[PDB]
């Protein structure tokens, strides 16, 4: 089997991407944030504290003839941006782009933090990291991908995120029309539960490539590119007037600037992130100070190849017995 679904930016900055997902019988369609950095499929629901729901579409398990309470199971998760959610668990039928999994754990939120409430466009998350990170207790649950894998034509999914445009998540096949040149594959460590890999270096604009190993994670649920402070300083030094602002919470730059590209290495191959992709717009409405799309990972403990990086590539998440990542230009 295979599946193919369009993923759409939630706003004009590509702050996140949402993908429609069918849950239950009859189908209830929710728009979920596909997150290769976590491993829980959770949704706003009829159980979510009413004051914490503001415009989201909810899953109502009592209206699904295939929903079953997973008795005794609870979940609770916190994300790198400080947001969080928790609740109980149902199993139900879940379909993405025509690919159906029966008995998928659907984690129903009883509580969500303010940043979830405030984002009316995101109805929940669909985790695509390794199932070892799943938070359900006392019986850990599998991701949608793990549950689907054995049935797929090939044990893979691909992320093809758009810049200020829709893109595609495919399951079970590689669309050879969706990229240019060849796909370069690179080793993955699953030791931390992430799609963790090592970039071979970087370049800023038309500058020379610096060969240096940068360990990090391919994370579709993180907006920006978070890299070591040395790398990030080298980038922003090429933008007149750019500076790190402790008050804003990262590098800012004059909105009048033209940003240089940023290249990252995948083995001997190179992925080029156009300068425009690194512009996250005014820090507040009407400001001439703009927020940068490349930020330091120093506070975080891990480097993160978030959407800024991934959207410049066609990315293969190969879930074969020994997982690997693939990157192609597009
Ligand atoms: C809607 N918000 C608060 C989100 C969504 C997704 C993530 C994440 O995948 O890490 C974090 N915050």
């Amino acid at each position: 089997s295979t599946g193919s679904a369009t993923t759409t930016p939630i706003d004009s900055l590509d702050d996140a991407y949402i993908t429609p997902v069918q849950i239950g019988t009859p189908a209830q369609t929710l728009n979920l944030d596909f997150d290769t950095g976590s491993s829980d499929l959770w949704v706003f629901s009829s159980e979510t504290t009413a004051s914490e729901v503001d415009g989201q579409t909810i899953y109502t398990p009592s209206k699904s003839t295939t929903a079953k309470l997973l008795s005794g199971a609870t979940w609770s998760i916190s994300y790198g941006d400080g947001s969080s959610s928790s609740g109980d668990v149902y199993t139900d039928t879940v379909s993405v782009g025509g690919l159906t999994v029966t008995g998928q754990a659907v984690e129903s939120a009883k509580k969500v933090s303010s940043s979830f409430t405030e984002d009316s466009t995101i109805d929940g998350l669909l985790g695509l990291a390794f199932s070892t990170l799943n938070t359900v207790s006392p019986t850990q649950q599998k991701t949608f991908f793990d549950n689907a894998k054995a049935s797929l034509d090939s044990p893979v999914f691909t992320a093809d995120l758009g810049y200020h445009a829709p893109g595609t998540y495919n399951f079970g096949f590689i669309d050879t029309t969706a990229y240019t040149g060849s796909i370069t594959y690179t080793a993955v460590s699953t030791k931390q539960g992430f799609w963790e890999w090592t970039s071979t270096g970087y370049a800023v604009g038309s500058g020379t490539f610096k060969s240096t190993s940068i360990d990090g994670i391919a994370d579709t649920g993180t907006t920006l590119l978070y890299l070591p402070a040395t790398v990030v300083s080298a980038y922003w030094a090429q933008v007149s007037g750019a500076k790190s602002s402790s008050s804003v919470g990262g590098y800012v730059f004059p909105c009048s600037a033209t940003l240089p590209s940023f290249t990252f290495g995948v083995g001997s191959a190179r992925i080029v992130i156009p300068g425009d992709y690194i512009d996250f717009g005014p820090i507040s409405t009407g400001s001439s100070s703009c927020f940068g799309g490349i930020q330091s990972s120093a506070g975080i403990g891990i480097n993160i190849f978030g959407d800024v990086a991934l959207k410049a590539a066609f990315v293969v998440f190969n879930g074969a017995t020994t997982p690997t990542l693939g990157f192609a230009s597009k």
